[PDB]
């Protein structure tokens, strides 16, 4: 079962939302519908859940042609377990790094990335955040020795 | 509408099948069922289409515990446009690099990378194969440095 998520980090803070059933904070995201792409689903769901409009940004090799466009690589992909009383799901999670490009905050909270252990968070959050800091740290670094 | 393909390379040869409707050669793959993960889908389709059993492989960080396990990163992800004068689809194609673990070639052709340019391939297949080769090299070294 395909799902997609958005990691938005601005000024040491990550935007998170409460899961309507689990209650723990999660990266805004959700089920990738059939007739849509994971890129469209993450944009659509980030905005309906938070009010913020984002754009997934990742690495692409640069492959271009009239018949196909390359899409950004996710920050990571996890098969996560979710245990409901009626049943257990496995979610194939395409976790994208995202950027804000519009909207207005309506739901969700900016959680300092250092206080992530002071709140109930979906199991992955802390692991994914570390991965995201590293990556941003690297990119910031490499974006250094460009000159 | 997301689909998945596997790229199997052995002895300077990539395994390609003929597109069901386009005829052109493409790597094996197909639509991902609601009921399955892209990883399960690629093994299933490859299975059906070639008879060979394969295992997706790729870059990972190493995340794994009781609550979640990381899956390998595709080789490349192309959002392909497929014009059948009779519809016209858009395919979010998660393309994985895969290795052989069983089964047996029942259908399909081994395409020598040295002849690929004089062969009718589905758009960008040649670009992707090139990526596979370099990518395989990089996973080769990650693997032997890890072996050291």
């Amino acid at each position: 079962m395909i799902v997609t998520s958005g990691v938005l980090v601005e000024n040491g803070k990550v935007l998170l939302v409460k899961h309507k059933r689990l209650g723990v904070y999660i990266y805004p995201g959700g089920h990738v519908e059939h007739n849509e792409t994971p890129i469209e689903a993450v944009k659509r769901e980030f905005e309906e859940e938070t009010g913020i409009v984002v754009e997934p940004i990742g690495f692409t090799y640069g492959i271009i042609d009239e018949n196909a466009v390359e899409r950004p690589m996710p920050l990571v992909i996890l098969e996560e377990v979710v245990k409901y009383p009626e049943e257990t799901h496995i979610h194939f999670d395409l976790i994208y790094l995202v950027k804000r490009v519009g909207g207005d905050l309506k739901n969700g909270e900016w959680i300092d990335v250092r206080e992530i252990d002071r709140i109930e968070t979906f199991p992955n959050v802390r692991k994914v955040v570390s991965l995201a800091l590293s990556t941003l740290y690297r990119l910031g670094k490499i974006s250094k020795l460009a000159a």
